[PDB]
């Protein structure tokens, strides 16, 4: 697939950022070569289409590297993007949950039976993405998919999401 | 009627964080897609309009400028750049306080001409920074835009020479 191969070849790995242990995947070569970003874009929204039809309401952006992607998504899918941020970041009222550190929605986001796609740059051990589908869950939303333009296989995170399902461009262990 | 479509969507919560000012949240305008894209085909006119073609780049400031960075650059049919809150990126970087951003070295070429784009321009601490370390590239800063600017702030003196546009203006 030459498009997918226009993103696997803009990520980069660094051995031992930000710790010892960790590999770090920047996705920062995507974001600058314009035919890449297109291309990561296109498949997501074309692997979304193709799952859910006309089913979704809302793609929902995770704070902060999920905000790169999140209105791109919406707008190639004629949608509109709703934010879960870092807490503290968010005026109005609102809900929290621990991500590891919390995430934050305000309350008035989503109306109860909204439909809506969660995107992340990167799935690890789900903790993010799973915070996130919590508070969609306390709107009384519905968490239709997480998807992410990288996943992490053997941190397991998928399992973590279950029954949330769960879609990814590129796996490494 | 476009700026209108942008003006109707910023919603206005009186203090926070703290007594006595005005947040104005971009969110409304992220959530109805026609909002956002008369947003982003308003300063993808200007821009094209005011450089014509001598932008290079986006650059985009975490966190909420990420969310209109990469948006305006596919509209120009350029790449977008990142500049962040320092510890967050690998490799080789700058920093510059004002708390602190951080550019990875290999970000841009001595030469190339970027645009940088915030949702929000209030005291310019951000974008002075952003300029600071782009200048350090050896990266000409043609312009700076927002969505929102805080006149009574005067972000744009701060900035000054660097040039900068916004959508919209509240004291
Ligand atoms: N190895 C990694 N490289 C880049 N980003 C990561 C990495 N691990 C975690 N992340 C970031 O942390 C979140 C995923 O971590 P987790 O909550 O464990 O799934 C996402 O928001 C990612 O941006
Ligand atoms: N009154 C405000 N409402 C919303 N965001 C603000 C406000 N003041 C500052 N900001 C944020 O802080 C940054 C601008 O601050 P400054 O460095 O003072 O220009 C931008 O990234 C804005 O998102
Ligand atoms: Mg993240
Ligand atoms: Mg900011």
């Amino acid at each position: 697939d030459s498009e997918l191969q226009l993103v696997e070849q803009r990520i980069r790995s660094f051995p031992d950022f930000p710790t010892p242990g960790v590999v770090f995947r920047d996705i920062s070569p995507v974001l600058k070569d314009p035919a890449s970003f297109r291309a990561a874009i296109g498949l997501l929204a074309r692997h979304l289409k193709a799952t859910h039809g006309g089913r979704i309401d809302y793609i929902a952006g995770l704070d902060s590297r999920g905000f790169l992607f999140g209105p791109s998504l919406a707008q190639e899918l004629g949608l509109g993007c709703v934010l879960i941020r870092k807490r503290g970041k968010l005026p109005g009222p609102t809900l929290w949950a621990s991500y590891s550190a919390e995430l934050e929605i305000q309350k008035d986001a989503l109306e109860p039976g909204q439909r809506v796609v969660v995107v992340d740059d990167l799935l690890a051990t789900g903790g993010t993405m799973n915070a996130a589908c919590e508070l969609l869950g306390r709107l009384q939303a519905e968490v239709l998919e997480c998807v992410s333009l990288v996943e992490l296989t053997s941190l397991k995170g998928r399992e973590k999401l279950a029954p949330v399902p769960f879609f990814s461009l590129l796996q490494y262990e």
